[PDB]
């Protein structure tokens, strides 16, 4: 049977479980097609490499297997919606179903083409010329030999606002559902097993928390998850001691309306029209998710270049301004300014530090030394520097810090005087404090930025080749037998092989549960997390015998 | 040759074999790996110093270009900054090369209605394109110079720790004195592996005993497996003191 199992080897999935008994078993299953060419898609495989670093880096072990779970909860998601977008009334809104499935395809095609209009339509504004005459005191224009260029402006800009605006609408029809999923998961889960709205409040300082509070009472909470009966488990849990019609009240369900419904409901038409859609909106629900979208990053960032878009019609030049895209454009570019924006705040204190001994050698400067600080050549009228503290202070700080040699450049020399030692002492302590020290900390931090980065990468690298995932074995143990670590990888504990479990057992429906599906199924509604293997092995199991 | 032929037709186009001499030594190409590696980051911060410049140019442009007047004389003015053209060349072959950032070169704005603006202009150009994109700049080549030792050091002490055909850490043959040693003299040598594989290509086929045949019929078809991975005789046969 050597051709069957040829057949369907890529179909055959297996996974080790603690299970019922103290005895590591082994469950075998079956993998769609479809699903594995998600998994093998090539963003799919990328998150997993972002998702093994933030749990290596900046990551807790008891708590791994949580982190995991939810990690495959989310790329569920995600596939859902990848297969959900693949590929009068009636036929205007299947008409918006094809744009907006096109928009959501080719959603990154429109930022590309986006970054390269920005870039034609700033290499436009370099012939732009400044005049005295028309082509009244100014008259800014566009000077050039070959024509057609002010109609090419013009068509660049309206069709890069166009495309902003595509770009907006694209992000908002793909990559908000999964940020929305996560925050209504998370919610649901911390309200069924914390009972934080039950047992006390948010706090203050949880502004999310507070915010959290308006999707309580709306009939669509459970929306875009998986579970829809989230406030039934809440209120059989928490009923019985902070009082049953208190949690409904809370929750916005009505006991009595569910037990009548669950005894015998009639079902009204649904009525299609307009004037009962309006009121079909919730618009609770809706307050809540547009407050939850409009504090995201990217989403803030997009409407940030859609503005600017907007203004770049009023005054051209504004354009310029899409250039910084390219720090967020190249995925080099901002590896590279990682190193900058990470061991940041240091930088930032570091420079308001440096305000603070320019200070007290303002002051020093201040009270004596002053009369070096004119800096009119002629004797008509004097231009003193350091009569006043607010004028010296911004002489230092503007001019003295950036002067190479420091702040004796600058001034009369002291050469002749009183007090020549002193000058020649401040002007050194002010050399070698200010140039030579501060400025060795801001090219250091930067330095051992790049060096921290490095060694994160290669720990990682490290920590990955060393031990299992999943069991946490090491491979020492693996390699006695030929190639017995990289067996153990790929064939007995499978990240992959999880995810694929996980999926089934969501998607299959319960009543075909097998004892052993049933067993991880209630295992898993339950946030146990113990039926992973965790420090043994089916090898380890079964030593003897040769497993 | 070309270079070589050329040269008779102008001398001096020989000058342009002084190069050979950054790989015509052996550690002048070793301290130039560490420029030529990670180059490509190298290559991508100049040019997003040039994105920055611009930005400034443009803020230059719209305003505060009575500054960049550069005629001492009031028979005619030498403006830099009329032109979206000449006022970007400015700033990149005379801003960036100047120590003191780009406030040494224009008018300054003492008495002058945009005097916090210029202030605040030439200090963040002075703290933007000198202090924090020269570190990048020198960073970079440092910290390849160090990772070229890390792996110089990575690959002595693999090396130094385990047996490079069966695995096994030096810790179980240490047992025995100089066990590690004399394994990886005499138990697995690569030398010895690679005169073995001479010896089968070069002797006769008829002449072949079992266990050579047995290797050599392994060998065609890219098997590999007959090489002992994770075993050795001393662990195949540690009763009887093998
Ligand atoms: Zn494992
Ligand atoms: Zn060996």
């Amino acid at each position: 049977a050597e051709s069957i199992l040829e057949y369907f080897r890529p179909y055959l999935g297996r996974i080790e479980i603690m299970g019922a008994s103290r005895r590591i078993e082994r469950i075998y299953f079956e993998i769609s097609e479809t699903n594995r060419a998600q998994w093998e898609m090539p963003q799919v495989k990328e998150s997993k490499r972002q998702f093994i670093f933030d749990v290596v880096n900046e990551g807790g072990e008891a708590e791994k297997m949580e982190l995991f779970v939810s990690f495959c909860e989310d790329t569920i998601f995600e596939m859902q919606i990848a297969a959900q977008i693949s590929e009068f009334w009636g036929e205007l809104e299947v008409q918006r179903v094809k744009f907006l499935n096109y928009l959501s395809r080719n959603f990154y095609t429109l930022r590309f083409l986006a970054l390269f209009l920005a870039f034609a339509i700033n290499f436009i504004l370099l012939f732009y010329k400044v005049s005295d005459s028309p082509p009244n005191m100014v008259y800014y224009f566009l000077e050039e030999s070959t024509g057609y260029m002010e109609p090419a402006l013009w068509c660049l800009s309206l069709l890069h606002t166009l495309v902003a605006f595509l770009c907006i609408i694209g992000y908002n029809c793909l990559k908000v559902p999964l940020v929305i999923f996560k925050r209504e998961k998370e919610l649901a889960r911390k309200l069924e097993f914390d009972g934080l709205y039950i047992t006390e409040q948010p706090g203050d300082d949880d502004v999310k928390g507070q915010w959290d509070r308006l999707v309580l009472n709306t009939p669509s909470f459970p929306s875009n998850y998986w579970d829809k009966f989230v406030k039934r488990k809440v209120l059989d849990k928490h009923g019985d001691i902070f009082g049953r019609e208190r949690i409904a009240e809370l929750l916005g369900m009505d006991l009595a309306s569910l037990e009548i419904t669950a005894h015998n409901e009639r079902k009204p038409d649904p009525p299609p029209g307009l004037l009962t859609w309006l009121m079909s909106i919730d618009v609770k629900y809706q307050i809540w998710k547009f407050g939850v979208i409009f504090t995201d990053n990217s989403f803030l960032y997009l409407g940030w270049y859609m503005v600017m878009s907007l203004l770049g019609h009023y005054n051209n030049f504004f354009f310029a301004a899409h250039l910084l895209d390219i720090a967020m454009g190249v995925k080099t570019l901002r590896t590279i300014l990682s190193s900058v924006t990470h061991n940041g705040k240091q930088l930032v204190m570091t420079v308001g530090l440096l305000a603070v001994v320019v200070y007290l050698y303002t002051v020093v400067a201040f009270n004596f030394f002053r009369k070096f600080y004119n800096k009119s050549e002629d004797e008509d009228e004097p231009d003193m520097k350091c009569d006043d503290m607010m004028t010296c202070y911004l002489f230092h700080m503007y001019v003295g810090v950036r002067a190479g040699g420091g702040i004796g450049d600058e001034i009369e020399d002291p050469a002749g005087d009183e007090y020549e030692l002193y000058r020649v002492v401040f002007d050194i302590t002010f050399f070698f404090f200010v140039i030579v020290i501060l400025l060795a900390i801001i090219q250091g931090l930067i330095i051992d930025a790049f060096g921290e980065l490095r060694d994160q990468q290669e720990q990682v690298k490290e920590d990955m080749e060393t031990k299992c995932f999943i069991c946490g074995i090491g491979s020492d143990y693996f390699d006695t037998t030929p190639h017995g670590f990289e067996t153990h990888t790929l064939e007995e504990h499978n990240l992959a092989n999880y995810m694929f479990f996980l999926m089934y057992l969501i998607n299959k429906d319960e009543t075909e549960h097998t004892g052993q599906e049933s067993y991880v199924w209630k295992m898993y509604q339950e946030r146990c997390w113990d039926f992973f293997p965790a420090g043994d092995c089916f090898r380890k199991q079964y030593e003897d015998q040769l497993s």
